[PDB]
């Protein structure tokens, strides 16, 4: 059934996925000097291509190959429409690899056929808590411990193929040339995201949705007018009502976060982030590079108390392009990042984010149930959407785990 990923260093079905007991590697030991040093063949009428990401054309090229042939929702009726500026973000994190950016172009006129890219990320990826404590009842404490420490491996996305070129095996080539780029310096293990199942994902959850502007997603069919507000006279403004949301941010304290308050939110988030099995570590320049504010990219808000931070969330912007609609073209979805909460109650601190995300013209935040989003989905109006999110690694073996376990945000 699976002609390219039954050849790759991963877990093969889910019931090999239940047999694993702790984390590790699943392929040869390798070494670098072992990895080919000249790029994988491909067809004489292709060239791979390494884009500059500090080259405004290059990530404009980028930007129009997502915007016309990235993920869409399983109706093809809203397609991303990441920007310039968050490519060039969420690309170029500190000491960024150029080389692991890999796309495929047409040689005769250059067009952007196929793009993947790889940034640096520190994960903790060592045994989870539940299996840690099955190892110690069988005597096998040493064995689960042994890859604890958080490990300097690569995070794919925007992986894409264009429209024109699918389902002809491009994108195994595209995946099997960034491995050998990755390998080549040194990381041999990478994790990754997707909408669809393949094999075998480590943790998978729900989409959630909570309305900002009713009115417009209802226009745009990303939601209905739900049956039960039918029984009413007049079901919109019975929706609008429903979903309304104070002008200001009741947090007193609250404000945009700035430069000097990089290393207390870089305290508070840590501090937070290793009460789950599977999480990023971040250095002062990478909470700097994620969480301060970039206009029309990332918002994030400090609650300071005493002159302390005490709390903080962020948010990402990625707008949708909506498949032929007389009224809009865009949908602008605001997607919950990053949080810490010490002094008030996560859904307290999350209400402001929604005021402030709805003042900002957003018609709609949007999560996965990862991190303790789930304890304020009832309270805030986020409702499950159609989607799923599933978290995989490649070459390495991982007992499953809830998505209440994942701290990973991907962008
Ligand atoms: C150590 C470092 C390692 C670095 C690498 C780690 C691994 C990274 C892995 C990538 C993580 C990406 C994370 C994200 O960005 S997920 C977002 C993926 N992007 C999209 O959905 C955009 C819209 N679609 C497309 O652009 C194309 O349909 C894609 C490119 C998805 C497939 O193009 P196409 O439809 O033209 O097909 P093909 O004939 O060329 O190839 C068919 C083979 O591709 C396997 N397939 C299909 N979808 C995916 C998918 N999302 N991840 C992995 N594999 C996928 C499929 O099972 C089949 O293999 P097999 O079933 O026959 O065995
Ligand atoms: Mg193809």
């Amino acid at each position: 059934a699976h002609a390219f990923w039954s050849t790759q260093p991963v877990p093969q079905t889910e019931d090999e996925t239940e047999k694993i007991v702790f984390a590790g590697p699943m392929d040869e030991p390798k070494t670098v000097a072992d990895i080919p040093e000249e790029p994988y063949p491909i067809a004489s009428t292709f060239e791979w291509w390494t884009p500059n990401m500090e080259a405004a054309d290059d990530i404009h090229a980028i930007y129009e190959l997502l915007r016309d042939n990235y993920v869409e929702d399983d109706d093809s009726m809203f397609r991303f429409n990441y920007s310039e500026e968050f490519l060039q973000w969420a690309l170029c994190p500190p000491n960024y690899i150029p080389d692991w950016h890999v796309a495929v172009r047409r040689k005769a006129d250059k067009k952007l056929l196929a793009f993947i890219a790889g940034v640096p990320v520190t994960l903790r990826m060592g045994t989870p808590k539940y299996m840690k404590v099955k190892a110690q009842e069988k005597g096998e404490g040493e064995e689960a411990a042994k890859y604890d420490e958080p490990r300097h491996i690569c995070e794919i996305n925007f992986l894409c193929v264009h429209k024109q070129l699918r389902e002809k095996r491009l994108a195994p080539i595209l995946i099997k040339e960034a491995t050998r780029r990755v390998n080549r310096t040194n990381v041999w293990q990478a994790v990754y995201t997707a909408g669809v199942l393949l094999p075998t994902p480590y943790a998978s959850g729900q989409y959630f949705h909570r309305s900002l502007n009713p009115e417009k997603l209802v226009e745009i069919r990303f939601s209905g007018i739900p049956a039960q507000y039918q029984k009413f006279q007049n079901p919109m403004a019975m929706l609008k009502r429903n979903y309304q949301l104070p002008s200001a941010p009741k947090n007193s304290g609250l404000r945009e976060m700035k430069p000097s308050d990089v290393p207390q939110v870089r305290r508070i988030l840590m501090n937070y982030l290793d009460s789950f099995d599977v999480g990023p570590v971040f250095s002062d320049a990478e909470i700097s590079h994620y969480l301060l504010p970039r206009d029309g990219v990332v918002f994030t808000y400090v609650v300071e108390n005493d002159k302390k931070v005490t709390d903080f969330f962020s948010f990402y912007r990625i707008p949708s392009t909506v498949i032929g609609n007389s009224n809009y073209n865009l949908l602008n979805a605001a997607y919950v990042h990053y949080y810490a909460a010490t002094s008030i109650p996560l859904h307290q601190l999350i209400l402001d984010l929604l005021i402030v995300a709805h003042s900002r013209g957003f018609d709609v935040c949007n999560m996965v149930e990862i991190l303790d989003n789930r304890s304020f989905v009832e309270q805030l109006k986020f409702g499950a959407g159609d989607g799923h999110l599933r978290y995989y690694f490649y070459n390495w073996a991982y007992p499953k785990i809830k998505p209440s376990q994942v701290a990973l945000v991907m962008l």
